[PDB]
């Protein structure tokens, strides 16, 4: 197996290297935590790391890999933010002991061949206009899970549909990992942290507060019912300059084929210029 | 918190995925090497060859799963009696509901090989197989998993599954058990009437003739196989293909595999063989 220096940041690119180190660590009683990311790390990612660090006897593995298979033609893959130096600097500051930074060739030596086919949820919301997006996400997450074999894996709640689908992956394939969702870290005004907030100009940044404002307004309006919650959120979004709403939907918490009962999730996606922002919030109807 | 009961040297039967997972993990922690032999019950000498192969790994515990995948005949007490006779210590016998508690949802999509050969008549067959095999591997977490070479395309797809999803299991292909005249063992053989059973030997006879003709080249090999199949009545050949060992195009020289499938009455039979072209 390769070298592992505790208390320091060990960076591996070969899947076999991280697999060997992970398995060796687990066999000595350390529990392995995975935080899989596409890099361009921000305090929200750091919240995931800190959650992982809190598990007694944990060793934390952070993966950074911009996965080509969840993008389609149109420039999105090339445009994805890449800040490798800041990423690794942040991991050192947080006391992370393992970064896993695979090459595209190491992950996809045979190109696209066997893949994960998600359930019907993948064709809705974010997946509506992007039919293969979630198949790309679930395929890479499955791979990272098999390479690293963590005890627990950590995701932010901002991409809530992705998190739900990942829970479906884990249940449906009987994966022996616990999925931990971490509540969304926010800027002071309430804006959900995102690696894509950097693409908001000052005017768009100002207007972007409307998403979180709309969601929180709805969460409080919800004592008066679903229609009131939805209309409160719509009013706020409508009052906001240059916010073009793509959807605003209130669903059951698992987003699945069942109606809303008392507990729901309200999800929003909107464009500000060319920048697509997402946010979501827990909703209790009538209310709790 | 307690591990389900496991009595070493006896046949331990578990229908709950969580139970087999817990026992396999406990065994793994005590040093035993976990071997998995997936089956659909109605065990025959082929399945016993897989068991025996698994058994000879030192420190092995053998898990035989018995599950009829609706996504891709049963003798419950006889199957278990057979496994007991082979010294198998774990049988995993889940229900459809236990394997699919949330119904059909996330599944495995095979690569384009699944559309070829057997994927012609059954375009979704291999997605079913790969899905259940993945689940079985995740429930049991064996060090090694054993499959017959009879369903060679299936075997190749499994190796692709393991490679593509970075699974930490060793895939072991076990040579096809055959009847005395060479007919590959299969649950379907008993349906053949005497004329069909006699005609069915043409599959293995064709492939072995090809394997030996191969010193004279690829074309001689294929022509020899075709001639033998052409000598049999009521054998409707669906395909006869020479491929490389991973089922891509056959290279000009080197190792390959010759695969055949044919219908005799309503029974579809398959066979395949190693071929070397120098
Ligand atoms: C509803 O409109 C569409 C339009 C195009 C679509 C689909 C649906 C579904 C596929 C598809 O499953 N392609 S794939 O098997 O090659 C593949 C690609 C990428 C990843 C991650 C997983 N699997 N495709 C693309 C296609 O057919 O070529
Ligand atoms: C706990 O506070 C938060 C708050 C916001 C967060 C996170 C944590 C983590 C992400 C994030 O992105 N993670 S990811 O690198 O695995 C990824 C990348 C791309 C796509 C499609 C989905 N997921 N984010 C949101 C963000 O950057 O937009
Ligand atoms: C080492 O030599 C051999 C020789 C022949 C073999 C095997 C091994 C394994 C099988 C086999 O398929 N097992 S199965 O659990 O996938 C199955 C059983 C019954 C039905 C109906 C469908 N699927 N067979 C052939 C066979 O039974 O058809």
């Amino acid at each position: 197996i390769p070298a592992f220096h505790p208390g320091e940041l060990n960076v591996y690119s070969a899947p076999g290297d991280v697999a060997d180190v992970s398995r060796a660590l687990r066999l000595t009683g350390r529990r392995v935590m995975l935080v899989p990311t596409m890099g361009a790390l921000h305090e929200g990612h750091l919240a995931l790391v800190r959650a992982a660090k809190r598990v007694p006897g944990s060793v934390v593995v952070v993966s950074i890999f911009v996965n080509p298979m969840q993008f389609g033609a149109g420039g999105d893959l090339d445009a994805y933010p890449r800040t490798p130096d800041d990423d690794l600097a942040q991991l050192r500051a947080e006391g992370v002991e393992i970064a896993f930074t695979p090459t595209t060739a190491a992950m996809y030596p045979d190109g696209l061949r066997t893949t994960v086919q998600p359930g019907p949820l993948a064709a809705e919301l974010e997946g509506g206009p992007r039919p293969t997006h979630f198949a790309g996400v679930l395929t890479v997450v499955l791979k990272l899970l098999q390479i690293v074999r963590p005890d627990r894996v950590f995701f932010g709640e901002k991409d809530y549909q992705q998190l739900v689908l990942i829970r479906q992956l884990v249940a449906d394939f009987n994966l022996d990992v616990a999925v931990v969702g971490v509540p969304t870290v926010r800027e002071a005004d309430g804006l959900a942290m995102s690696s894509r907030n950097r693409y908001l100009d000052p005017a768009q940044r100002a207007a972007a507060v409307a998403l979180s404002a709309a969601l929180t307004a709805a969460a409080h309006a919800a004592t008066a019912g679903a229609q009131a919650a939805l209309d409160a959120a719509r009013a706020v979004l409508d009052a906001a300059p240059g916010v073009a709403v793509d959807y605003l939907e209130l669903r059951d918490i698992g987003l699945g084929p069942m109606p809303l009962n008392g507990s729901g999730r309200l999800l929003v996606a909107a464009r500000l210029g060319t920048t697509r922002l997402l946010d979501n919030i827990a909703i209790e109807i009538g209310t709790f």
